């Protein structure tokens, strides 16, 4: 646990690293990887097939030029392009992600000098000092943040061409009407209501059922897609039992090949029927609607207004892009979406603190089932869970019913900080054998319920040193390897390929993350805050992993992610809360560090701090935030008449119509 | 403190309210009290001079005809005008504040059954019952209130005739720019970000030295009016020293009548030089204006819309009727509001807690110049600074910066609830010797805090018992009195009367007070719901107090009462949020009085509560709440529609162009 021993792991985990950097070097080589490792630019389609024409050499033959900016020179290069070119490249949601990475590096070196220079050679008011200091300057760098990113949302917004969403609105709980359909309550109510400017209207409709057989049909066709013209005839007819999928020859249906085609047709079958039974029911017409307007400054009038005096019907939001668009949670009722988050904030409870139990739970059933039919049980445990993390509460967002996918990633991305406050930082040792610190707080007589966890929670330095560099450098540096989107399109170009041209790609590498990503530097943005005034020696380790995962984040920008949405930075505000969040438990805990004895001309000082850091955060908010949740009047009519001066007979009535309607 | 104890102050005040009202009976008769006493009607123009006619007989010469029904049938005769009525002779703010007593009443006599047929037979989970029964019947009158007085607002606000306020928004903060003026900025964005329906506008100015010196001219011409008309020639040349007024023949400065007419004629002179440098200087404009248009569906929108990327720019909210606005801080910079909230918070701070050692100091003041120049301190102490409470309150108000009366009027409201909340109950007793309690938390090691103060804070039973029958019912009778205003007219039309007709009018009433009469409803709100789980003793006399208060207001809103602003119950979520602060505190209450050992089968459901009021009051403030701040777009159109089907060519340019001038 000394300096030492920390540095020796240190090293190891550089090393680690660098060993990544170099398969990257060798792998990115590889004609036939290409594909996997420059996805954006062929998706932008400035590079051609794969190896800049692709199937060439360069790859085992040479394997990788021995030098040392063979795993190195990547680095600069990712730090070449401009932002304004990268804006354009890739967009402003992964510009300003990138952003974070840089604003960890603008408030915790600063800082770390500050904490170097401070407590290791004087080593109390001190901390107190460092606190205040450390608290202005990440405020101070927030509010610079907060501003230029803003700025380059309406700076977007502004340059941005035409989209659906910016004439859009997304009316929910249309009040049910026994003698008009929704879309009838709809266009009257905006035709009375918004007369000047209403356009055309496009009625969500539940479409689920169809949707999911459509992905079904196309599931059914891919899956022995791969045995269907492995040798055609008759091939290995393989029996996936149907509960789970995936196995292969261990059911009973073998069947034929295209998983059966029978089963292909009578899947097209019930496509067929349901659409006969969504198009023509008017029952599956949800009481909501897609309202367009003639004006961007008449959707952000809908958008901002209250349209009726009960203010839980006819509600009006901006609408999502049409790709952002989540048309599943469409089809949910307003009154569900209520019910439904707090059973998912309960379930999220349960999640963050008693789930250590239910892995106990199956790592047992391992063992039993590792003796039927060398184990170890490694790889297991909880690693598995935090890798279905992000599902899990991706999963639980779609539940709780949020219709657009950024808005879901935020949401997945709030949950997991609040799991890792809990389970990361103060709250992982205090989870003592499962519940049974609650057990004691159910039988405390008193309140010692804070008393007894707060004491023992802090948890320690060189432990978390350990994981940043775990997690926070060699994490990163396998994110440059992009190891499992590489495994897929080999065993898919190679197994169910089957495409007349470029048709089978799955070479798409998605988009950064947001909801995994943001979490990462948001936990490390807290530990370093939270240790600043304390311990200078997780800064060091911190402003690693922010340089790393910039230039790593950036490389992947540029060159293989893909954003699924242009959201314009709307999640900064998320970003700045939950920085704020560090600063105000960062605050707190020195308070405690600092407050048992100590002396009278100190607490004052210590309340003082979260009250300025809360009216900071209340500044922002009625500063800055309003920014990315409510289109300006004079910026949408600025955009209004600019276009309606490039373009003087444009019909946006074609173009907004169509823009809604289900992709099914 | 026995209940016999307790039952014969009941009686004496009781007795003190009867007199009061035997009182009021006889007054009530003399014709020349009728202007006091049946103002409201007068100024309705329903009556005619005073005793239907003025000066008549049926005063002392018949005294009060001896009976029962002569203090008591004001009573029935206040119950007998219905509510619709009332809302349109004295106004929908003046119903609804009557509303809040029979909420009361609605409340509290249902849990009083309860406490009675529960607590008291058997005498614990029976306190934990009865708090949660309590509380749910509080929230769902709560709640039905809301719903009531939303739906009267939104009837009121359709029916309403055509008021300036509904086409109008007050835009602050107008970015100042070196080539046009606040005037023609405030035009030029109006006619581009709202250019289908911006009328016109009208620009702040800050006229206040005029009005100060307006209203000093009549105050000086009104100061020795009494004296200038007494005998005419050379009367008596009081000399109120000029440091205070009042006093006369005091000072130095004898001169001549009319306040020495030459100083009328000297600030009607300051008065033109003002005019010159007010109307032609453009440095009087505030960056403020008030913008009109033509529809009020158009203001609705501006009201509830962002217009600039700035969102402390050119801010717009519903403007005010131009009899509620408070013209004073109309002229406060947008930027010092908030430091003047700030420091009124902290004067507030010292208002509540640091007090009693002003008083003191006073007192002992009061004292040493008692000796000089049959004393006692009578009257003094605190009973003088709890009149003095509201106008302090007030002040306090008006230095934050709020440009409405009413909007003043429940700032103060709000304040004194916290001071009632602090000063009345949680922390009266816990003030030992003056902040000698604070003393030691200064020096306390550990948190202390909390734990010494909530100990001996709760406060007892039996003191409030008295509190409610001194303030609570012999004050509202005292309030039919109606003595300042009676004394106030008597020694004004006797003194500076010298009116043509009936030009010199110090009959008006004023109102009901929000500022002061809801804070009493609340506080009895707070001890009633506070004490019902542990004690059922405080809610008979509280139950009194609210039918009183309810048939003594009603009666003062239908005959004196004269509202100064029509706010269409804008206050009602306040109302609401306290009685909810009130609901809370009870249940943090009864947490402490039912935790300390008990058992954990209690707990789980003493935490319960204060969550299940708190997800009430949300959906309470999403349902009604909106109705209160903001106006639907479609009711705004259907009042709009109509208007202009009755009114087919209305100007109103004219109407709305004049209305807000500054009065001077």
């Amino acid at each position: 646990a000394t300096l030492k021993d920390i540095g020796v792991s240190a090293g190891i985990n550089i090393l680690t690293a660098f060993i990544f950097f170099i398969i990257f070097a060798f792998l990115r080589l590889q004609p036939f990887n290409d594909r996997v490792y420059f996805s954006k630019w062929y998706l932008r389609g400035l590079r051609s097939s794969p190896a800049s024409g692709g199937g060439f050499a360069g790859r085992f033959v040479n394997l990788e030029l021995r030098s040392y900016l063979k795993f190195l020179h990547w680095m600069p290069e990712a730090l070449k392009m401009p932002e304004r070119e990268l804006i354009d490249h890739a967009g402003l949601d992964s510009v300003v992600y990138l952003r974070i990475y840089w604003l960890g590096l603008k408030i915790f070196a600063p800082i770390a000098m500050l904490a170097w220079a401070v407590l290791v050679p004087v080593n109390f008011w001190a901390h107190i000092i460092m606190a205040y200091a450390f608290t202005i300057w990440t405020c101070y760098m927030l509010m610079k943040e907060y501003e230029t990113v803003a700025n380059m949302r309406l700076q977007f917004l502004a340059s941005e061409g035409r989209r659906p969403d910016q004439f859009t609105v997304l009316v929910r709980n249309v009040p049910p009407d026994p003698d008009e359909t929704v879309s009838e309550l709809v266009e009257h109510f905006f035709l009375v209501n918004h007369p000047d400017n209403y356009l055309t209207h496009q009625v969500v409709c539940n479409a689920n059922k169809l949707a999911d057989l459509v992905s079904k049909k196309t599931k059914l066709q891919n899956w022995l897609d791969y045995y269907q013209l492995k040798y055609t005839r008759n091939n290995s007819q393989i029996r996936p039992i149907t509960k789970l999928g995936c196995l292969g020859l261990c059911g009973q249906k073998v069947d034929a090949i295209e998983h059966y085609i029978a089963e292909v047709d009578k899947t097209s079958k019930e496509i067929a029927e349901e659409r006969e039974n969504v198009v023509n029911d008017q029952k599956s017409v949800m009481p909501a609607s897609f309202v367009s307007f003639k004006t961007r400054w008449a959707a952000a009038v809908c958008a901002q207004t209250t349209q009726t005096r009960n203010p839980t019907e006819w509600l009006t939001e901006w609408a999502a892009e049409p790709r952002d668009i989540y048309w599943p949670n469409l089809a949910i009722p307003y009154v569900s979406l209520t019910v439904r988050r707090l059973v998912m904030n309960v379930a999220f409870f349960f999640l963050t603190f008693f789930f250590i139990i239910p892995i106990a739970f199956v790592q047992s059933l391992a063992t039993i089932e590792g003796i039927e039919k060398q184990g170890l049980l490694a790889g297991i445990a909880l690693k598995l869970f935090l890798i279905f993390l992000p599902a899990i509460l991706m999963t639980m967002s779609k539940f709780e019913g949020f219709t657009s996918v950024s808005f879901l990633e935020r949401r997945s991305a709030s949950r997991y900080y609040i799991f890792n406050l809990v389970n990361v930082f103060l709250g992982s040792v205090i989870a003592g054998a499962a519940f049974e610190q609650l057990n004691s707080f159910l039988n405390q007589s008193p309140n010692q319920i804070p008393k007894t966890i707060g004491m023992a929670i802090p948890m320690k330095a060189t432990a978390f040193i350990t994981y940043i560099m775990v997690d926070g450098w060699a994490g990163v540096a396998g994110e440059i390897l992009m190891l499992k989107p590489l495994i897929i399109y080999h065993l898919k170009n190679a197994f169910l390929v089957k495409t007349e041209k470029d048709r089978e790609e799955a070479m798409n590498p998605g988009s950064i993350g947001f909801n995994t990503g943001e979490p990462q530097i948001q936990l490390y943005f807290l530990l370093g805050l939270v240790y600043a005034p304390v311990t200078p020696m997780l800064l060091p380790f911190i402003l690693v992993f922010f340089a790393l995962a910039y230039v790593v984040y950036r490389h992947q920008i540029i060159n293989v992610y893909n954003q699924e949405y242009e959201s314009a930075a709307a999640f900064w505000p998320d970003v700045h809360g939950r920085v704020i969040t560090a600063l105000i438990i960062s605050q707190l805990l020195l308070m405690g560090l600092l407050g048992t004895k100590h002396a009278a001309s100190a607490a004052p000082f210590l309340i003082a701090l979260p009250v300025i850091t809360i009216g900071f955060h209340r500044f922002c908010k009625g500063r800055f935030e309003p920014a990315f949740v409510r289109y300006p009047l004079q910026e949408a009519m600025m955009k209004d008449t600019l276009e309606r001066a490039r373009e003087p007979n444009l019909n946006l009535k074609g173009y907004l119509q169509d823009a809604y309607i289900h992709p099914v």
